[PDB]
RNA sequence: GAUCUUCGGAUCACUUUGGUCAAAUUGAAACGAUACAGAGAAGAUUAGCAUGGCCCCUGCACAAGGAUGACACUGCGACAUUGAGAGAAAAC
């Protein structure tokens, strides 16, 4: 993950979004450090929220448009940069708006079923339209 | 929303919420100190190991320690009364 000066350059496009991937790094800290008003697991969304919005950033850059060369993307995905598992959940049909990876899977739940946000609000009811309590998400299905 | 389909639709995904319990006087324990006595075996000083269980504490412990850890160590009536006398009463 962390680079030193005497490290292998990344390649050719990295300096272009260096300074947009040192900001998102800023604000993870910045959510790191802010504390209090939430329950216990409240105040650990923003992680979530931030962590899809880098990994949507890098996913954008490659598959519409264009902006960088497979040999850096290849090289983003292997430094943690983005979410190898999040990405190839994003790139099937379904998932194209996937919150995280918690949501999805149905060990973490009480009684096996997936989370409230991967409902198509369409066949939800007004009174249960929540934000998720895994990331805060507001809906992930594609319909919506 | 993506995919086809022929503009009828079909696919793809489908119900979260670990809860000694709502932002700390009034539902997570156990006591400081001062004041009283104030250290087992029939004189006196004192080794200990036990017995009993709604007494525990330290310990990983079925070792061992905590004053021999502490408290306790007692005591009574499925006694039948007649053996007799005396004054009374009721009775040989
Ligand atoms: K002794
Ligand atoms: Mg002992
Ligand atoms: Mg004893
Ligand atoms: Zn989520
Ligand atoms: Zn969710
Ligand atoms: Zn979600």
């Amino acid at each position: 993950r962390l680079r030193t000066s005497r490290t292998k350059r990344p390649p050719d496009g990295f300096d272009e979004i260096e300074p947009t991937l040192i900001e998102f790094q800023d604000r993870m800290r910045q959510i790191e450090n802010t504390m209090g008003k939430g329950t216990k697991t409240e105040m650990l969304a923003p992680i979530f929220q931030l962590h899809h919005q880098r990994s949507r950033y890098i996913y954008d850059l490659y598959y519409k448009r264009e902006a960088i060369s497979t040999e850096l993307y290849n090289w983003l995905l292997k430094q943690n940069y983005a979410d190898g598992n999040l990405i190839a959940k994003w790139k099937k049909p379904g998932y194209e708006k996937l919150c995280c990876l918690r949501c999805i899977q149905t060990a973490e739940s009480k009684f096996g079923s997936t989370c409230i946000c991967r409902v198509p609000k369409s066949k939800l009811d007004k009174d249960q339209r929540v934000r998720c309590t895994h990331c805060g998400c507001n809906g992930c299905a594609s319909c919506d």
